[PDB]
């Protein structure tokens, strides 16, 4: 074959080559031993892996059955908790402790603000999220509907100077509200000096300083006459760019040319939900961008340097003007083929992700081409995905020490994000953190795939709600507050960050600044965002809400319990009329066949698709878990039909087709001959019996079967 030998190994050409050749030189890991080291711990390892999921479908079995010999009524929590504590899925809670976590950059301990994530399959997002620690404010609302597109300023051809004068003033209060002049308004100013190391905005009538001198950062260009002007709040930075000679700047009344703000802090490259990798060849692809970022030198456009700028007194100063790069490997449960043993068995994904992305990301721990790209405190980030319990947190420790070791790294380098989207960590979340103590730099939930296992989890209990319904429950609104709760208790707070959901409503950005702000509000240090311009605008919301200050009044609180966790959704007696019912299906068809038939097809694992209601959402891979758990509890307890099935895909596919009108092609009306309709259906009618309702197997299947059909 087209394989090499390591061992038990049988390494795909590609992937070699690639170590080889690209991945390990500049790293002073001798090659040899490299790959010696890869023998040994997958060989070491996969036993323990696989006892996990063995693990995870004994559990799942048993709670299927505890409902199926149940009939009706009300729960009853105190047998139902019992339960769950005698099969060992919810363990006693440790006493209190604090994490111990050393090493990590400043962006991550003490700076709250916005985070992007990208598939590191596509080198244009992942360059232009790299990038995005410094967005244009004018840029962002201008652009989006944060600014209405009402009579007048509407958004045209060209530059349209009602709308620019609506931008202009709001960019202004935005300065009134987050760095207070002592007197007067931002509104009114006529230009910027420094003198005796201050700022002076000067007014039609007077001067004036800040409220406060030391949000003052400092400035470009001459003190009697800058070219910008650089001030901070909150920890963010914000800067004023003066030009009057600009398309903008010459309708100001300051020269007012932009307002730039710190926006993505961090950033994280993604190999799991939003790609699709399913050979050796994506994974190199993949692997190959994530080995560019960290070497600086990934070109598509290329990589930012770092701001230059004057401080207050005279002196000089730079700041970062990349985001701070974690990576999201693939979680326990797939195999892949990059690696086969000598029986033909595919090894486990999140195994090899743990060796090539931390082998990579040495270079990013080294000088580009040129300070080093990423992190300066000598750490690596990895975000790991869809671990159910603390014993599952254990092994990706253990299993980051061994990859520290054969890569010849100091212990606790690879530093871990916890996901916490799964019922089994929710529930068990301070033991969670506890496994991890010494590498824990944040956690966070989300909607879509904690939603997913909510469904699976309680299949056999009855039917659910709606999934618009699932995202105000009892359940998730104490899994929201229980997760904050958590971190702060194993304190967090300037240690870690504590962070919450993806904003998937691309183009609605006015809804998103109006909404968006209840998770720092509540706490959380960060949040997802889609795009770069969707980074800018939720940067508003922490000049406007204090974290720090939040998360120190949240101290001790103990705001969700055990039961409120352990409160299944489901829906009550005669809950919908059949219109709703036909309205969530088509929904939820809808949503399963615009995703997977770019996901098959292109192998694209985000963009963005719109919905139903044409809205565009961006989401990765959880929307497909989620529309096909609800279709598969709405089928097992006999509130649709088969036939209702069929026909909401029938009528959703020809949308579908339309919604993407390329190298398109349509799923209807021979839906049995296309590969991606084929796979849509199998998600639903399977969904039941996939392993905690994961969609990666039948996924990954579809899609190596397209390849091979289009090799033909
Ligand atoms: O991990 C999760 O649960 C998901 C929920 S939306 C998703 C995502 C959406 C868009 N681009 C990247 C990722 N992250
Ligand atoms: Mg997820």
């Amino acid at each position: 074959t087209d394989r090499v030998s390591v061992g038990n190994l049988r390494i795909a050409r590609v992937l070699y080559d690639f170590v080889n050749n690209e991945a390990l030189p500049g790293t002073d890991i001798d090659p040899d031993s490299f790959w010696a080291g890869v023998d040994k711990v997958v060989a070491d390892l996969t036993p323990q892996n696989q006892a996990l999921l063995n693990a995870r479908d004994e559990l799942q079995a048993q709670i299927d059955k505890w409902h199926r010999r149940r009939v009706i009524e009300p729960i009853d929590m105190d047998a139902y908790r019992q339960f769950l504590t005698e099969i060992g899925y919810l363990l006693p809670e440790p006493d209190d402790f604090t994490i111990t976590t050393s090493g990590v950059d400043a962006e991550i301990t003490t700076t709250a603000g916005p985070q992007l994530v990208v598939p590191v399959l596509n080198a244009r997002f992942a360059l232009n999220a790299a990038n995005a620690r410094w967005g244009s404010l004018y840029d962002a609302l201008y652009g989006t509907d944060v600014i209405p597109e009402t009579d007048g300023a509407e958004k045209g051809p060209t530059y349209n100077k009602v709308r620019g004068d609506k931008v202009i003033a709001y960019a202004r209060k935005f300065l009134d509200d987050s760095v207070p002049l002592s007197s007067g308004s931002f509104g009114d100013a006529t230009g910027f000096t420094v003198q005796d190391g201050q700022l002076v905005v000067a007014l039609p009538d007077k001067s004036t300083g800040l409220a406060n001198p030391g949000q003052f950062a400092g400035y470009t260009g001459a003190a009697e006459s800058p070219t910008s002007v650089l001030l901070i709040n909150h920890g963010l930075h914000i800067e004023i760019l003066i030009d009057p000679e600009s398309q903008v700047g010459t309708t100001d009344r300051a020269g007012v040319k932009d307002v730039i703000l710190e926006s993505a802090i961090t950033t994280i490259m993604d190999f799991e939900d939003s790609v699709a990798a399913v050979d050796a060849a994506d994974k190199v692809l993949g692997y190959r961008n994530w080995l560019g970022l960290n070497k600086g030198d990934l070109a598509a456009r290329v990589l930012n340097r770092d701001r230059n700028y004057t401080a207050p007194g005279g002196g000089q100063f730079t700041l970062p003007g990349r985001s701070l790069m974690f990576v999201r490997n693939v979680g326990h449960l797939m195999t892949n083929d990059a690696i086969v043993d000598t029986d033909g068995s595919e090894v486990f994904e999140g195994i090899m992700d743990a060796l090539f992305t931390g082998l990579i990301a040495i270079h990013g721990l080294k000088a580009s081409d040129g300070p080093l790209i990423n992190s300066r405190t000598g750490s690596i980030y990895i975000v790991k995905p869809k671990m159910h319990g603390p014993a599952e947190v254990a092994f990706t420790c253990e299993l980051f020490s061994r990859v520290e070791d054969v890569l010849g790294l100091p212990q606790n380098t690879m530093k871990i994000g916890i996901m916490d989207e799964e019922r089994r960590t929710t529930v068990n979340l301070k033991a969670c953190i506890k496994a991890a103590a010494d590498r824990v730099v944040f956690i966070n939930t989300g909607f879509l795939d904690r939603t997913g296992d909510e469904i699976h989890t309680s299949m056999e209990a009855g039917p659910m709600v709606r999934k618009g319904t699932m995202k105000s429950q009892p359940w998730i609104l104490a899994y929201e507050d229980h997760n904050v709760d958590a971190g702060l208790a194993a304190g967090f707070s300037g240690r870690a960050q504590v962070g919450k959901g993806m904003w998937t409503m691309t183009e609605l950005m006015a809804d998103m600044v109006e909404t968006k702000i209840a998770q720092p509000r509540a706490g959380a240090s960060t949040a997802w965002v889609p795009s770069p311009t969707a980074a800018t605008l939720h940067a508003l919301h922490y000049h406007q809400v204090d974290v720090a200050a939040v998360q120190q009044g949240l101290a001790g609180k103990r705001r969700a319990t055990i039961e409120q966790l352990l409160t299944i959704p489901l829906a009550k007696e005669l809950a919908w009329a059949p219109d709703e019912i036909r309205e969530e299906v088509d929904n939820n068809c809808q949503s399963i066949l615009g995703y997977v038939v770019r996901w098959v097809d292109q192998g694209v694992g985000a963009s963005k698709v719109p919905d139903i209601h044409d809205v565009a959402l961006m989401e990765d891979r959880a929307t497909l878990r989620i529309s096909s758990q609800l279709l598969a509890n709405w089928l097992r307890h006999g509130v649709i039909t088969s036939a209702d099935v069929r026909a909401s895909l029938e009528r959703m596919a020809p949308l579908v087709d339309r919604q993407n009108a390329v190298a398109y092609r349509p799923m209807a009306p021979n839906f049995d001959d296309s590969i991606a309709f084929l796979a849509a259906q199998e998600l639903i009618l399977s969904g039941a019996q996939q392993p905690n309702g994961y969609t990666e197997p039948i996924l990954h299947r579809r899609r190596r079967e397209f390849k091979a059909r289009a090799a033909e």
